[PDB]
DNA sequence: AAAGATATCTT
DNA sequence: AAAGATATCTT
């Protein structure tokens, strides 16, 4: 399938490459930086490549936002299946020590989940599948050797800034959770658990319906959550009452 | 001086050379995208190494943030003289076209200026001076970026993704406006202005004392703005007023 | 403008 | 956790 074919190759191609750094038309190499938003940016453009080669042997065609800030980073759709687009987003995330538990934010609550069409590339409805490319890596802190220019014949001593990425590829509601990713920036929670997890798809919902029927009704702040629901649990609970 | 050496390395380092894409270890290059998210990671990657070389000429260790949320980017200092450390933020923006006005959002205004030792790597009156590093680049038409990969001698086959780049070392309250830059994520604004504007340090505030004590006491809605100020007119009646 | 989107983190 | 920080953009 284009999904089991995707992750072998993402899974294959983080395997054999180790990006290191930034490189000029002029052939001098710049050294990466530490940050989550250093890596983010990596792990989008290293994504890349690898989306459209294997969405290109399904047929399918990549769209990326034409406009900034708009979800998701990629959309995949045959010509002959406009209302089957499948849509993209890669999420990363870091660890101290290796395989300590993770958890990620998985886009807004208040945007493309509450209005058809609010930032979002084409309207919500559109869309029969939401995926998630999940990286994680471990951090590994810069040095003075991370500070200096290099060339091309020495791009196997380059300092990197992790250790041993992790990739996996899911469903944006399987692998949610029922506690917000973000605060002011009101984002969904993923599960905060063990990469396994995250690949077996152990989250919270039992189903597509529950998890979009949660988020939909998930009040902003603790203040009025307290009187609704806070967590699955109180759901379910309030599902049960009637919706109150 | 460090200031003026400083900024002839990074108008030379970008006059010399641009940034094509990422890089693995094993040669293979991944192209850029088009965001301010990956441009603006790729233009603090850049400075890095210049900052460095220029510190270290003049004495100054750098010092990177160690926990990823903490202002500023680079602070730079003396080990004889603690309490005299300059702080560097490097901050990107975009044009359509060359001559066209821009603005930068210029860090928040509830944090570090409110309160002397949160979300910055030493406490804020430890700093004696505060720049930014402007980088402006002139978006490309071409809304669809490469997808493919490269090796090192397809380097000048590589689309970069801005049509010309500009840089600027300015003092942040010379630069600073008087209308927030964001809103949920409260902060500062600069001017609005032409390039040249901000090259000449062509501001609005009177001092350095003028432009914290506006965004130390700036409110965060319009409606408790409205009762107080919305702009450096409304700021200066406000002080005539008593502070209240 | 003002307010809230874009991704992810600390305390 | 919940709440509001990190940078920047568009509605």
């Amino acid at each position: 399938s284009l999904r089991s074919d995707l992750i072998n190759a993402l899974y294959d191609e983080n395997q054999k490459y180790d990006v290191c750094g930034i490189i000029s038309a002029e052939g001098k190499i710049y050294p990466l930086g530490s940050d989550t938003k250093v890596l983010s940016t990596i792990f989008e453009l290293f994504s890349r490549p690898i989306i459209n080669k294997i969405a290109e042997k399904h047929g399918y065609i990549v769209e990326e936002p034409k406009q900034l800030n708009h979800y998701p980073d990629f959309t995949l759709y045959k010509p002959s299946e406009p209302n089957k687009k499948i849509a993209i987003d890669i999420k990363t995330t870091y660890t101290n020590k290796e395989n300590e538990k993770i958890k990620f934010t998985l886009g807004g609550y208040t945007s493309f989940i509450r209005n058809n069409t609010k930032n979002i590339v084409y309207p919500f409805d559109q869309y029969i599948a939401h995926w998630i490319i999940g990286y994680v890596y471990t951090r590994v802190a810069t040095r003075k050797s991370s500070l200096k220019t290099y060339n091309i014949n020495e791009l196997n001593e380059i300092p990197k800034p992790y250790k041993g990425v992790k990739v996996f590829l899911q469903d944006k509601w399987v692998i949610a959770g029922d506690l917000a990713g973000s605060g002011n920036t009101t984002n969904i929670g993923s599960i905060h658990a063990h990469y396994k997890d995250f690949v077996e798809g152990k989250g919270i919902f039992d189903s597509e319906d529950e998890f979009l029927d949660y988020w939909r009704n998930y009040e902003r702040t603790s203040q009025l959550r307290n009187d609704k629901y806070n967590n699955i649990s109180e759901y379910r609970n309030w599902i049960y009452r009637g919706r109150k």
